[PDB]
């Protein structure tokens, strides 16, 4: 094609990313008249998301997936996506993003100093944990070797409600949790079931920890050489797919526990309380790493009213 387009995941065939970015890629095929072809790059194959980041900048990739949290990389305040128990829902998330001063800046950076235009933003789902052991309140935390993500939030999640973190790359984590080299991992309930780690873990616990947004974004060097027309065409079919990816995301969350009690995955609701209450030292320790700017990211963000 006059563009032959690549757009890289972490996530597998069978996910609600992927679908998504089969409809984005369908749409923009139609819509460009055959101009554009979007192929996808499945499963990490071109490297994980910090990985994939950098293809865009340098414009080798042109397509990629990335949550708001994951630039604190850059921009340390910008762990306040990530923050446990922080942002409360997705109305907070899309808020956050593009309607106070500090995620309108932090879009403005992405493009200035990471050369990537932010398309459109979805919801990813919330983030529960699943183990080898049943959760049934904080005290099972302690001690559990719960796998997170090359990912400081994850990371503080883990310390600080007692758990032992093992950080790993996310298509290490199905072998890891088979043969017991951890104990658990945290994820959306759709990353469970896409990546089938309900197979090999016996315990889904709801702690609602992490929400994780899902931004579409394309290189610059990729979008300037789109003429006008073009440059739209992706950033409608963009929007189009978000919406998808979003009703993807929380119709999975009112129907998978009856999908995972029937693959035999015993649920648990421990009293979420101390969990809660473990994070109030992290918090004092953003602040205190992040100084003003990371006080006012998350007053910003403590300001914006969860209902719709
Ligand atoms: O490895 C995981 O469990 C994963 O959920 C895979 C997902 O494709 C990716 O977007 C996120 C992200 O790297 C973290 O949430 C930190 O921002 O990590």
């Amino acid at each position: 094609a006059d563009y032959d387009l690549k757009f890289g995941m972490n996530n597998g065939t069978s996910s609600n990313e992927y679908k998504a970015a089969e409809m984005f890629a369908k749409e923009v095929k139609e819509k460009s008249q055959g101009k554009i072809e979007i192929s996808l790059y499945p499963s990490s194959q071109l490297g994980d998301d910090r990985a994939m980041l950098k293809q865009l900048k340098d414009g080798s990739l042109d397509f990629t997936f990335a949550e708001s949290a994951r630039f604190q990389l850059f921009y340390p305040e910008a762990a306040v996506f990530a923050l446990p128990y922080v942002i409360s829902n997705y109305n907070v998330a899309q808020k956050a993003l593009f309607d106070t001063e500090f995620g309108k800046d932090l879009i403005k950076k992405m493009d200035k100093d990471l050369g990537v235009t932010l398309l459109s933003q979805a919801y990813n789902g919330t983030r529960q944990t699943t183990s080898n052991r049943a959760i049934n309140s904080i005290a099972d935390m302690k001690g559990l070797k719960l796998r997170v993500p090359n990912a400081a939030t994850n990371l503080a999640y883990a310390k600080y409600v007692g758990a032992s973190p093992t950080p790993m790359a996310f298509s290490e984590v199905y072998l890891a949790l088979q043969t017991n080299a951890v104990d658990g991992q945290e994820n959306p309930l759709a990353a469970v079931q896409a990546q089938k780690f309900y197979e090999v873990q016996k315990f889904l616990a709801m702690t609602n920890h992490i929400l994780n947004d899902q931004l579409y974004l394309v290189s610059n060097e990729t979008y300037k050489e789109l003429p006008e027309d073009l440059q739209k065409v992706v950033k409608d079919a963009a929007e189009n797919a978000a919406k998808y990816h979003t009703k993807l995301f929380v119709d999975g969350e009112k129907d998978l526990v009856t999908f995972f009690e029937k693959q035999g995955v015993k649920i648990t609701h421990p009293d979420l309380v101390p969990f809660k209450e473990s994070m109030k030292p992290y918090y004092a320790e953003f602040v205190k790493q992040t100084g003003q700017k990371g006080e006012s990211a998350l007053k910003q963000i403590e300001a914006i009213n969860p209902h719709h």
